[PDB]
């Protein structure tokens, strides 16, 4: 009644090295995965995900309602009009099970020119008290750059897969202006589980989050070992097996745009599971002014009749639309 999707596990370690042929074989595997279901697992990535899960758990389980209010985004706290992206996404006992904490580029400070110019989507991160959550901010900022490094290498594999020089994407993925974000999501075990937090799909499947396309260039996701994701194919939704040692990768609607849908943004949804688990996405976003000219790999000339799309305008409209369709997280 429900089959399983083919999600290959790609050894991405050659993307850090100098062997050019080895990197082409990795690119071929990305091309194959990106043309099939759209998902693949990155293995041999060199990020310590045990420390990731541990520190994220200690933070989620030790934060108090008082601290949540102080870190809340404007959707939950009228006083924080400047917190549209970064801050805490409170759960609602009896109505909403999920909660999360989002933070952005640690370089976004009051001295940063984008912050001074008050450019949309740019915000300064808010953190809990170092005394109540010792070492959390240091760990979170370090992880941001660890996963930034992995993302930079993956984008070289995507560039080689499409026939471009390995810096075709990475040249727009810079530490000093990237709009990428880290989200630390908790899916709690609840007994009883509130029926108001469970959505019923058209095919009857119980969901925690409805179908969607990612607002990103690529999505780099770590999850605990609890099956939950489903990818849409022509023959219905397929389960994505879980793996808590690797990173699940998939393209966003910005990749689909600039490749004229050669690399589709796979539609996927989150099944409902009453289990304590973690979902830790890192959304690979470019700079607010970053523009990549669209092209079509299918065409010998690569000519495409698609308008170039500023990543700032794409992200701004994309985040809003995702809230109107699937709701406030
Ligand atoms: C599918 C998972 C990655 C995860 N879902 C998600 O993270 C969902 C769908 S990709 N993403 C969002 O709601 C957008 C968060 C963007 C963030 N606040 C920001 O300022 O950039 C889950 O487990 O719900
Ligand atoms: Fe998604």
């Amino acid at each position: 009644s429900v089959s399983k999707a083919n999600v290959p596990k790609i050894d991405v370690s050659p993307l850090f090295g100098d062997d050019q042929a080895a990197k082409m074989r990795v690119a071929q595997q990305i091309d194959a995965a990106s043309r099939d279901t759209g998902f693949f697992y990155a293995v041999n990535h060199g990020i310590n995900v045990q420390r990731l899960s541990q520190k994220t758990k200690e933070f989620h389980m030790s934060i108090t309602p008082e601290e949540k209010w102080d870190l809340a985004i404007r959707a939950y706290n009228k006083e924080h009009q400047d917190q549209v992206r970064a801050g805490y996404y409170l759960s609602i006992p009896g109505k909403k099970a999920v909660e999360s904490f989002c933070y952005l580029n640690p370089n976004f400070t009051p001295d940063h020119p984008r912050i001074q110019a008050k450019t949309p989507t740019h915000e300064v991160n808010v953190w809990p008290d170092e005394t109540k959550h010792p070492g959390f901010q240091d760990f979170a900022e370090q992880y941001y750059w660890d996963v930034f490094g992995l993302s930079s290498a993956l984008l070289k594999g995507y560039a080689l897969a499409l026939g471009k020089e390995e810096n075709f994407f990475a040249r727009h993925f810079k530490p000093d202006d990237t709009l990428a974000s880290v989200v630390l999501i908790r899916y709690p075990y609840l007994d009883p589980y509130p029926e108001a937090a469970i959505k019923t799909a058209a095919d009857g499947t119980k969901l925690s989050f409805e179908w969607h396309e990612d607002v990103s260039l690529i999505t780099v996701l770590y999850q605990s070992n609890v099956q939950n994701l489903q990818v849409e194919t022509a023959a219905g939704y397929q389960d994505i097996e879980a793996d808590d040692t690797g990173y699940l990768i998939n393209c966003g609607s910005y990749m689909a745009h600039l490749t004229n849908n050669y690399y589709k943004a796979p539609i996927h949804r989150v099944k409902w599971v009453n289990a304590e688990r973690q979902s830790l996405p890192f959304f690979v976003n470019l700079g607010y002014d970053s523009v990549i000219d669209p092209f079509d790999p299918r065409e010998p000339n690569g000519k495409s009749d698609r308008e170039p799309l500023s990543y700032g305008d794409y992200l701004q409209n994309g985040l809003v639309s995702l809230i109107n369709k699937n709701g406030q997280t």
